């Protein structure tokens, strides 16, 4: 994982990587989905990078949710799958999906 570096997915979410030394990732993630109560606020991204790939987790604190991405780095692209855990009648739920982050700088 190059660091620092900056990546965006197809939905326009941002991933800023500060460092990834000794395979611990220190990053900042911001969602930009209009309507999501935690969009536009930067949250820490934490995880691990290895020869096998990477994973990172972001907790959107004010929204009682977190997402974990797991994937790999292939040059300027970072394909990943994700699992979101959240709470609308106050009921927790899970969602699953995929993202490709592309390196911007």
């Amino acid at each position: 994982l190059p660091a620092p570096s900056y990546w965006k997915n197809e939905r326009g979410s941002e991933l800023l990587i500060w460092s990834a030394n000794s395979g611990t990732i220190q990053g900042t993630f911001t969602n930009h989905a209009q309507g999501f109560a935690c969009q536009g606020i930067p949250y820490p991204a934490a995880g691990s990078v290895s020869p096998t790939g990477l994973y990172f987790v972001v907790t959107f604190a004010q929204c009682n949710s977190f997402t974990r991405w797991v994937g790999t780095i292939k040059g300027s692209q970072m394909p990943t799958s994700w699992t979101l855990f959240y709470v609308n009648k106050g009921k927790p739920s899970r969602l699953k999906g995929g993202d490709i982050f592309t390196r911007v700088w």
